[PDB]
DNA sequence: GAGCACTGC
């Protein structure tokens, strides 16, 4: 054991503390324990008998509404609007089948509609069975609700639809996302969500008996959010018969949904798409010719195949597949030459160029803006050039969207942001370089690490269309067809992936208490040591009791839209009355930070973060400190040139300072606050108190926790608290400084590159740790009084300040359990703020001075 | 000294 810096306390401060106690000691309405108290006593069968009659909206009909709209359905159709878009529709493969659809939705409580790109199934499936209902007289019965994956495909497909049957948003087509939406009519509707969306509505609606149609869209993706929901259909279907389930999959392991619910009817409806020609790096190269240089393993895959194709292809061609970096993105020079083969063959059309990460956009965008060959330089102003990357601007501007200048050859070079959540309409020719990166937990050794890997062949094929969306496309794949056989059919669905507490406390509403049976009923059950440890450690911070039961504090967590630790993070920041920047660091660990990285300008990003965090040793409120700065900017009317100055995404930040109101009017409605505004004075009287801010911030991201030990940019020697050594990454606000006030951090997410890293941190003090953690014990160890937290850092302190922290420790936990059983805001004169101020007394010390 | 991509009544 060794024994950390001094912890005690003044005897001054010491005895005040213990008159707050003291007095917070002397202390003697509840609709929420009611509420938590009955959700624990009812079983499964009576949760499903009440929540029947709680929602019973769609028991209810309205004959002259449905008359009505009969009515003016038949009249429409006869007006010239429709009827041209009536004939377009019928185009759509889809439209051929509507008949087959209807009678199989009829005679079937769940179907699956199996199609690619064109085929129309999104946009007619839900107006084929909303159009019936409506001409059989029917009309307000039907609600229908397609998921998508994507917030941006949520509101375009809504909007197509909408423009389809000549209504503005809102009429009989509507959509919501997180904090937006246009809804639509109550009945007789079609409304596009992302899947999210539906599961927290599941939440007080958990049958779905407000919904008459269920459309889950694009379930091949395999994301956590349909997994999920499909398994909680075998738990609901058997309790709706008359609900309709319409499953819809792209051609992609398509028959794995269709086996997984019992044998259901499978639709198979053609594509519309321009051919696109398939090229292999045996075919790539023996057009270029391009010549190469500056385990094995790979040997036994070449060489097997080069004698299958011996005879179709040159010697010479078929030798450089022998070379290991003539697959991938290895070489980037053969992949420039590629890019000034397409430039100076085949016809006009832009190019999107397929590259793994930021690394190898920045090498290619590089020689092509600078080249070394003169065939470079020829062609470096007949191109116009885009990097896309979720880091990067160009993404958010039009620029990549349009068509390029006369004579120039537009060129995009992307990672899989291209594949499918962005855009390109007047790509003609893709360059496939096959590898992307990927985020790889080891459950065994507990690292994160992000690697590069080979793309699947649902890739491959998802990165083809991408060129045959306007005219024939040409994909070139910069490996052999060797190579695509190794690689896997579909990424590993994401739940495999996938941190569970949050999935785990999320099934407690729906009174699925056992998560161990549940989530092994999924399409691919998660390991169930995962589930082991998302139960674990939402025992470690009391969302679940050592029974696994929920608690008052856990049904509270349930119940904001982000993961539990940052949840009881934001509910402390109430109590503790620094709701505004905590709410900031909490919403940019759950969605993203603010900066863009544009190439080139790395280091000019890295100082413009330094100066947002204000020399406090945080990345959590170096972002609340940009947040503080843009909304000076708008009051300024400065925004845009903030923004441009300081590298900033203001679409980012929009979105930040929503999350943060959506979490204060959360906490409002659950009465934790007196007021919804997430600045009002009342909730900040402690925000400008960084020590306190580091607590709070402290108290969420634990047990996350490092110790830095070093000297000297500064080489760190730093190691988080189970003993593996870490440095900050160059991208967090901690990476390479000197100085520290404490040699002590927490950090939200740890993963492994070219070194183990820590992505974000904060500087915390250890009287913090010890007063919010757990494993805290006072004793002796050599002939020293110590204090320790998690058993794992022992600091030097005296009997007077341990016997004080502990009791505190015992106060606080009594608190807590009351303020989540009880929901109130902490009056400022009451008993309960005489023991917040106790620990904000011992906090305070650690000052910066 | 380095950052695949989604998302939440």
């Amino acid at each position: 054991i060794r024994l950390g810096c001094n912890v005690s306390a003044p005897s001054g401060v010491l005895e005040r503390v213990k008159e707050l106690m003291e007095d917070y000691s002397r202390a003697p309405d509840a609709k929420f324990q009611q509420q938590f108290r009955h959700l624990l006593s009812v079983n499964f069968e009576e949760f499903v008998a009440e929540t029947k009659e709680r929602n019973a909206d769609l028991d209810w009909v309205n004959p002259k509404l449905d008359e009505r709209l009969q009515l003016e359905l038949g009249q429409r159709q006869l007006e010239e609007n429709a009827k041209k878009r009536l004939e377009a529709r019928k185009k759509l493969p889809t439209m051929k089948y509507a008949d087959d659809i209807i009678q199989a939705v009829r005679e079937n409580q769940v179907i699956l509609i199996v199609g690619s790109t064109g085929c129309g199934k999104t946009t007619q499936v839900p107006q084929i069975l909303l159009d019936d209902a409506i001409s059989r007289g029917c009309a307000s019965s039907c609600r229908i609700i397609c998921t998508q994956p994507r917030r941006i495909s949520a509101i375009a497909i809504a909007e197509w639809v909408s423009y389809e049957r000549c209504e503005s948003l809102g009429n009989s087509v509507g959509y919501q996302i997180r904090l937006e939406s246009r809804k639509a009519r109550e009945r007789a509707s079609i409304t596009y969500c992302t899947t999210g969306v539906l599961l927290q509505q599941l939440q007080s609606d958990p049958l779905m008996h407000n919904l008459s149609v269920l459309i889950l869209d694009e379930i091949h993706e395999r994301s956590v959010e349909t997994d999920l929901l499909m398994g909680l259909l075998k738990v609901i279907l058997p309790h709706r018969p008359d609900l309709k389930v319409i499953l819809m999959s792209a051609t992609v392991r398509e028959q794995d949904f269709c086996d997984y619910f019992n044998n259901c009817p499978m639709f198979r409806i053609e594509g519309v798409m321009f051919p696109v020609k398939m090229l292999y790096l045996e075919d790539v190269l023996s057009k270029t010719n391009y010549e190469f240089q500056k385990r094995m393993k790979h040997e036994a895959m070449i060489e097997p195949y080069l004698r299958r194709i011996r005879n179709s292809y040159d010697s010479r061609v078929l030798d450089k597949l022998r070379l290991p970096e003539s697959e991938g993105c290895e070489d980037i020079d053969f992949i420039a030459d590629l890019v000034y083969y397409i430039c100076e063959n085949e016809p006009e059309g832009a190019i999107l160029v397929f590259l793994p990460g930021y690394d190898k956009i920045s090498q290619l965008y590089n020689i092509l803006d600078k080249p070394k060959t003169s065939k470079g330089q020829r062609w470096r102003d007949h191109m116009a050039v885009f990097p896309l990357h979720s880091l990067m601007q160009s993404g958010e501007q039009q620029a990549v969207f349009r068509r390029p200048p006369a004579g120039q050859r537009k060129v995009i070079i992307s990672t899989i942001i291209a594949e499918t959540s962005v855009t390109i309409d007047d790509v003609v020719y893709v360059i496939n370089s096959g590898r992307t990166k990927a985020t790889n937990y080891d459950i065994e050794t507990n690292i994160q690490s992000l690697d590069e890997v080979w793309v699947t062949k649902a890739n491959t094929q998802q990165r083809r269309g991408r060129a045959g969306r306007v005219r024939p496309g040409i994909c070139y794949n910069l490996f052999s067809r060797a190579r695509e056989d190794r690689m896997d059919d579909i990424p590993t669905p994401e739940i495999l992936r996938s941190k569970l507490e949050s999935i785990i406390l999320s099934l407690k509403l729906l009174h699925i208490d056992d998560p161990y049976r549940f989530l092994q009923t999924l399409i691919n059950a998660p390991n169930p040591e995962a589930i082991k440890m998302g139960v674990e450690l939402l025992k470690r911070i009391e969302a679940l009791d050592q029974t696994g039961t929920l608690t008052p504090l856990g049904m509270h967590l349930a119940k904001l839209p982000i993961d539990p630790q940052m949840g009881k993070m934001i509910l402390m920041s109430a109590l503790f009355c620094c709701l505004d920047p905590i709410t900031s660091a909490a919403a940019a660990l759950s969605f993203k930070s603010p900066f863009y990285s544009p190439l080139g300008k790395e280091s000019r990003v890295d100082e413009i973060k330094r100066r947002m965090a204000r020399n406090m040793r945080s990345d959590h409120l170096m972002v609340h400190n940009t947040i503080i700065a843009y909304r000076d900017s708008r009051y300024s009317h400065a925004e845009r040139d903030f923004c441009y100055k300081n590298f900033l995404s203001s679409m980012t930040l929009q979105q930040l300072e929503r999350m943060k109101n959506q979490f204060s009017e959360l906490l409002y409605n659950y009465k934790f606050l007196a007021s919804s505004n997430c600045k009002d004075a009342a909730s900040n009287k402690n925000s400008e108190k960084i020590p306190l801010l580091r607590a709070i911030i402290g108290a969420g991201l634990y047990p996350n926790m490092a110790h830095l030990r070093k000297s000297r940019r500064a080489i760190h020697t730093m190691a988080t608290d189970d003993g593996r050594r870490v440095n900050f990454h160059p991208s967090s606000v901690n990476s390479g400084e000197s100085g520290f006030d404490s040699a002590y951090f927490v950090y939200f997410q740890r993963q492994k590159s070219t070194d183990l890293f820590l992505l974000d941190s904060t500087m915390v003090f250890p009287m913090a740790l010890i007063i919010f953690g757990d494993g805290v014990e006072a004793g002796v160890t050599q002939n020293t009084p110590y204090l320790c937290v998690a058993k794992t850092y022992y600091f030097k302190c005296n009997r007077e300040t341990a016997d004080v922290v502990i009791q505190l420790r015992s106060n606080l936990e009594k608190l807590l359990l009351k303020k989540a059983l009880y929901p109130a805001p902490i009056e400022e004169n009451g008993y309960e703020k005489q023991l917040i101020k106790a620990i904000e007394l011992l906090l305070s010390l650690d000052e910066r001075l």
